[PDB]
Parts: C-alpha cells; structure tokens; sequence
C-alpha cells in the first residue's frame, strides 16, 4: 500500500516563514518527507545579553512549521549529531501512538532515526522533545515547534464556505526560566548539563523570567516586523508548548479563530482576544483594513511589555476615515 | 455621509450601573457622543487602609460601560485636565486601526481630543489606556473599562430566538500589584510618579496582591450588593483587561454565556464556571429562580476569598422546594 | 408529587472508579439516595513522605463521583462524625439555590443533615465544601468531588448521533499549598487547626507546592494505571475545583470533548489539549487505536513532571503500523 504512494521531499524554512504548500490538495495522499537536525546552542535572549543553552530542532526557537494534508503520511528523519551532549526525541501531538512517537525516536549524540505516522486529524498541533525524566527541561529550553494538517479541501468559515489566505506566519511563543543569583542577576553556564540542577529549581517557581516570540525579546520587531497590505487575508499560527497564552492583534481582530486549532470545528468569530492552552497550537485568520503598525501581543500586558511577548505587523495601504478618524487632534483645552 | 446622520449625546453612569439604551434598535445608524474625563486619584482598596494612586476614566475603577449598536459611530471627547500629572490615551478593542485609537489620542495634562470610529462588530469589548512604554502600569492602576456593541436586533439564543434582559450590571475585575517592604507591609507614595520604579518590580512577580470587583475589597457587598427578583432575566458583563478570570454565580448558573463576548457566535449553555481570557470582556445571561444571597466570584477561591474577587446578589421572592429543600435540618447524630 | 416517586439507594465507589449506572435512562425520574461521611485525615502526598491533614468526603481525595439523570432528585445524607474537629458543609454546582446547598448543610462534628435538590441541567459539575470564611482552606485540603447529570437519552456527538462509552474513569486534580520553613522544607502539624495560620499565608503566594491526580504523586501509575483495550470507547471526567488545568492524553486525542462539561452544548472535536477552568468539571471521550502506555497529564509540563500532575493508561491490543511505524530504528550515523 505505502510502497505505491508518491513521495515528495520538503525543505523547511525558518520561523516566522513557512515552506511552500498548497491549501487545497491537488494530488491524492502522499508520503511527505522531512529532515530535522538537532542543535544545542547558546542563544542571547534579551537586550542586556542574557544567554542560555537552547535545545533546538533545526537551529531555531521555535522549530520550523511542517505543512501536510489530512491522510498524508509524514516521514521524519531526525538526526542528533555527535556535537550535541544530550539524548533527544520527538513527540507529535498530531500522531497516534507511542507517546506521539517519543518512545520510537530516542537518539543519543551521533544517532539518527526515521519515524512515519499517518496524519489522521486536521488542525495545527504542537510537536516537542520529550525525553523520559527531563521533559519540562527540554521543552522550556526551546525544543518545540508545530505541524499544520490541512483538510484536503482547505479552510472553511462558520458556514462551510472557503477561506483562502494570501500570507501565513508562524509565531512560536516561548516561556524561559533563567536561574538567578541572590540579587536577581541571571546566571550563565559552560554546558547545558551545568545548568540542569538550577534549571529545575527555577521552573518550580512557575514564574517565567522571559516570555518571547521567535526566540528573543524584540525578534519580531523593527526590521523584523511581519508585513502585509490592506486587503490581504493573513493566517497567523501561534503555539505554546507549556503555558497558556491569550494572543491579541492591537488595532485588529481575529475574524475567524480556531483557539484550540482543530479544523473540524467551526471557527469563533470576531475575537478581540482568544485563549490558547499550554500544549496547544491555534490559528487566527484576519483581513487587514487599515495601514500602519499593529502590535501582536500576549494580552497579559506584563507578560507582553515587561517580559518580551510582543511583535509587530507593518501594513501598507490607504487609510479609511469611515472606520476611524481623529475629529479633533490633541490640543490644549 | 456622516454629516447627514442623527446624533445623540449620552451621559455615562458609574459601574456597576449602565446608562439607559434600547436593546433592539428603533432608529437607524447614528453618531453616539460620549465625553470622558481622566482622573488620577488616591484610592483605598482594602479594609486595612491600603492606598494606591489610581488612574481612571471618569473617576471610577473600572471606567463606565458605553452601549451602542452595530454600525453606529462612536464619537469620544477625551479630556486630560491640567491637574493630572501623566500623559494618557485610549485604545478600544472594538475599533479598527491606529492601535485601537491609542496612536490618535495621546493627551498630556491640559489637553483634549475627539476620536470617532465605526462599531463594525457586535459584542462586549475592553477599552484601556495604552501609552507607549507605560502600558501595563496604567492598565493595572485601574485604567480600563468596556464598550458593548449590541446587534441591531438585540440578543438571540442558541436557536436564533430573542433574549431580552430586564436588568444589566457591569462588573469590572481589577488585578493590583501593591509594592511591599521586606516584612510584607504595603508601601504608600506621594505621587503616581514616585511609585513607578517599585510598581514595575511588583508587576514582574506576576502575583497580584489584590484582585477586586468595582475597585475595592467588598465593593459589591452589603448595602452594595447587586439586586434582582425571582423571575428576572439578568445580563452580567464582566471584563479583565490584563489577567484571566473564571466567573461563577454560587447557587446559580450562566444559562447563556458568551465567554469571549462576541455576539455573532452562539452562546454556551448551562455553564457552572466560564474562562474570560485577560484582555477580553464576556457576558452571561441568567434567570433567577430562587431568592436569597448569591455570591458572584472569580472561581480560583484563593483569588476570591483571600484576595478580594467576591461580590453579592440579593434576590427577592418565594422559595421553591421542588428545586431544593432541607429534608432533615442539621442535627445531632 | 415526590411522595409518589420511586427511590433507589446507591453505594458509592472510590475514584478513579465510578458506581454502576445506566447511560440511557430505562426508568422515569427518581429520587436517587446517597450517603457521604466526612473524614479529616493525615495523608502522605509525595515520595519523600510529605504529610498533610486532608479534609475528605468519604475518605478519598477527590470525593466520589455521583451519577444521576436529568430531572432526577438527588437526596444526600451528609454525616460529620464527632471524631472530626471542624464544621463542614457541601455546595453542589449542579444545584439551584442556597449557595448550591451550602447554607442548608452546615454540620459541626457530631451532626448530620439530608438535602434534596432537583438536577435540572445535564453535565458534569463540581461539588465542594464551602464553610463561611474558610472556603479556600477546605477546598485546597482536598474537600471537593464531582456529580455527573446524564441526559435521559445519554451522550450524543456533534450531529446528534449516540455516543456510548465502554469504560468511565474519574480523575480529580488537586492543587496543594504545603507551608515551608526558611530553607524550603515542608512543615508538619498535629491537628488541622494548628496548620491554619500558615495554610493561609502559603495559599496567598498562589503557587501550589504539589498538583496531583487522585490525591498523591504517582497515584495513577504503575500497578494503578488506568486500563483499556484497543477499540474501547473511554469517557474520562476531570475536575479542578480551584485552579485551571489543561488535560492531554500523550499519544492520543480527545475525539469529543466538553471542556466546560455541559452536555446541551455540542462537543469540540479532535482536541490535542483542552482548558478546564478552576471551579469546573469537563469530560473527554476517546477510542483507543494503539496499545501501549499513554501518559495522561496537565500540559503545563512543569506542573505535570515536577509537581505531580501525571497518570498512566496501559492499553492492550495489536499495534497498527499504518498509523505509526519506526522506519529506521535509532542507530549510529
Ligand atoms: O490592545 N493594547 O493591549
Ligand atoms: O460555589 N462556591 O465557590
Ligand atoms: O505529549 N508530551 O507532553
Ligand atoms: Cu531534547
Ligand atoms: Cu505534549
Ligand atoms: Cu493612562
Ligand atoms: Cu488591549
Ligand atoms: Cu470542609
Ligand atoms: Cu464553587
């Protein structure tokens, strides 16, 4: 049966960008092949130079977004090079059995493996490393990403009518727990292993020291802001592998939102803010109607503005005064 | 086009009360005019006299509830008197563009401005102050409220049938982060500015010192309890601009609930408790069936009973033994 | 009217098991009689011997699951033996009036009472002790459980078609706040009363020291894992009386999920993880398709793996390679 299926190899792209794919499937079920390389690396997460030993899928935090269609087979080649120091694996929330694949993918530095699973349910799902006994430690070190399983006929609105996006972005939100000295200064370590004992005590406080988009404070800002034009339909996938978040587009809305990200359910309309539970990926669809800068944030504003959970959208186009206008500009009175 | 529209000025009322309005629109689209005055003031929040420098819209925490209909134009005159010390603005989650209006409404002490926006989506939304760089500080100092955009044909149930409330109340929930000394005593400051540096360090712990309804511990109790009679249909709007809450009416239910508050979606039925994400306003509709006192609470009971997130309903009427009865009153055995 | 109704006494079973009942009602409305005995007892909650003074309904944490049908009358005899030291009561979220029954059920050591209420709404609900002034203290000491009110025609899917489970399990999740000394060691007390003053200060930090299933770290593991076979339809009821949780079955899904647990609403499909708000009971229905061990967890992985919110499912049957297979087992390369 599988022997007879067509196969296509797909090369992944770095978040927030997403690899080329078709929304509506033009071919029948296939075996979609991906290759990921694990990379343990030092990463600077804020403006003051705080450094951590990130554990990554393909060198990025979050790991890249994989896109397939319902009933396709995902075939993953996972490589853990001998330059790493720890055992890693991968658990797909999109998959059925063997702890999401985690029990079949344990690779020590110098090993590789290939797992295949059938994508039987449509929706956006989280995938993350989950080694027996060090689970929260690898996840909160940035070792998580997401896979999107599209219905073969693409997205549909509350009424069964087609929804087609023009642009798609992947925002992976990460909660970090950096150990601190008595005064509150962040600690630095030589290897991932040296940090372990302190990492555990920092996580048990349940209070993140940083909560960021795309791996660092300000990663999605300035020259890195997400871009769009008035009139474009944008799909924004957002994942949080460990902790709850409440995304919100300032100056905009979630016209159609699957907060818990499963496409067999109808979307919620006109959301101001939506809750994505820790361990879940969600998707929001919006059509831009006004140009300018928009801030995309986790709506606990302390987590957004003090901790790092803020990004930008820079949108081009003509201003519409019907929707909004300054009748009297700020003046003395 | 707007030139030709009828206009009506509306005078706001203090929470938990709501200004007079029609559920079902009897007129066509209009320009609804509101005036809000910013007031920075000291506020005592608990029984022991803890004081803070509240930043308010119209002198209350939360700011008043505005009520309009879908496709009406909201025209707001915002005044920041010279007696204030800080720059303020306003971002409406109900609006499209310019950061919810925040980028068009920056007023220093002594200034005013008038913003107009079209209410294109029906639902209850949060509005809050959002000055560049001091966002969480103004919000958690009480500078937030809500606007309700009613469908022109009013509320409907899961089946499209009309829902008409007899009473409506606005409960604004506020998380406060009061700085503390080494022993745990709350600090006091001369001006809002003196508190700033400590405010920031208190917010980063992410642990509120108080979580209250209508600005203070016990504000909605005793002589201030919300009132109703058996048989009345009550709509309770609840907002949390920064943090998640889970409202619950003890001894009652949410017969129809829009947890994320957007009226184009059908309501959830028979809720015991519902989650309102930080940065969102929700609405619950209930018909009283038994008389007595009811406690309306945030269902994390520590936040409710230790931190201040508890209010009361005092309901008049006849007891129904079919629904409930004490078969054997507490006695020795 | 009630005089004329048939009556049936039901003997409760210890969680995670559930007493015998019919899914589809074969009789007309009845008066279902239950007896619960309060028991204050010392309980060891972790591997290192941490002990607490648990306050329980029937000797277990959580209290047992009660199962009735919509429009049946629940008649509860509640006994607080003279061996206890504190006043207790019971508030049913399933009931209408008198604070869920809390104001009608106050019993001091040596007393008993019998409350009757009509189960007018279908769904899974929480019940918990709620004495005026010590509410969070009795709840977080383990004094809560759940009642399931089944529609008279049983469960239905998103389309109105019947859903029949083969097995049902009750998982009660508990957040504990154990007082600590200066170094971080947990304190021990002689009586519940001696712990009170410190209990309050520990709860106000809002940071649980333990979060467990069925009363202890590892209670649902090893020889205590939940069991099933490939092909069985399992209903898992989960409750959290005080704090939010996000259940997730590793290697599986929630095929039909009522996150806020009210059966008049259609279920959400294909959930990876779902949010159950503090003060609520939810239910997830799943059909096992692969054999092996599954971990059932609260998906904030720090709360799961460091704090105790993890249990197991041991499923028998044949492996299906179509759904998943190890193409290349971990090897050197
Ligand atoms: O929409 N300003 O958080
Ligand atoms: O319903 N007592 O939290
Ligand atoms: O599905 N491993 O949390
Ligand atoms: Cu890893
Ligand atoms: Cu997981
Ligand atoms: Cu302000
Ligand atoms: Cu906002
Ligand atoms: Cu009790
Ligand atoms: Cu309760």
């Amino acid at each position: 049966d599988i022997s007879t299926l067509p196969r296509v190899k797909v090369d992944l792209v770095k978040p927030p960008f997403v690899h080329a794919h078709d929304q509506v499937a033009k071919t029948g079920p296939r075996v979609v092949e991906f290759t990921m390389t694990i990379e343990e690396k030092k990463l600077v997460i804020d403006r003051e130079g705080t450094e951590i030993h990130a554990m990554t899928f393909n060198g990025s935090v979050p790991g890249p977004l994989m896109v397939v269609h319902e009933n396709d087979y995902v075939e993953l080649r996972l490589i853990n090079p001998d330059t790493n120091t720890l055992l890693h694996n991968i658990d797909f929330h999109a998959a059925t059995g063997a702890l999401g694949g985690g029990a079949l993918t344990q690779v020590n530095p110098g090993e590789e493996t290939t797992l295949r699973f059938k994508a039987t349910k449509p929706g956006v799902f989280v995938y993350h490393c989950a080694p027996e006994g060090m689970v929260p430690w690898h996840v909160t070190s940035g070792m998580n990403g997401a896979i999107m399983v599209l219905p073969r006929d693409g997205l549909k609105d509350e009424k069964g009518q087609p929804l087609t996006y023009d642009k798609i972005y992947y925002v992976g939100e990460q909660d970090f727990y950096v150990p601190k000295d008595e005064a509150g200064n962040y600690k630095k370590y030589e290897t991932p292993g040296e940090a372990y004992e302190d990492a555990v005590k920092a996580m048990r406080t349940l209070t993140p020291t940083h909560i960021v988009f795309n791996g660092a404070v300000g990663a999605l800002t300035g020259d890195h802001a997400l871009t769009a034009a008035v009139g474009e339909r944008v799909l924004v996938v957002h994942s949080q592998a460990n902790r709850d978040t409440r995304p919100h587009l300032i100056g905009g809305h979630g016209d159609y939102v699957w907060a818990t990200g499963k496409f067999r359910n109808p979307p919620d309309l006109d959301q101001e803010t939506w809750l994505i539970p820790g361990g879940t990926a969600g998707a929001a669809f919006y059509t831009f109607r006004q140009p300018g800068v928009y801030a995309y944030v986790n709506h606990n504003l302390i987590e957004a503005f003090e901790l790092g959970a803020a990004g930008h959208f820079k949108v081009t186009g003509e201003w519409n005064d019907d929707l909004m206008t300054s009748v009297v500009k700020p003046a003395s009175m």
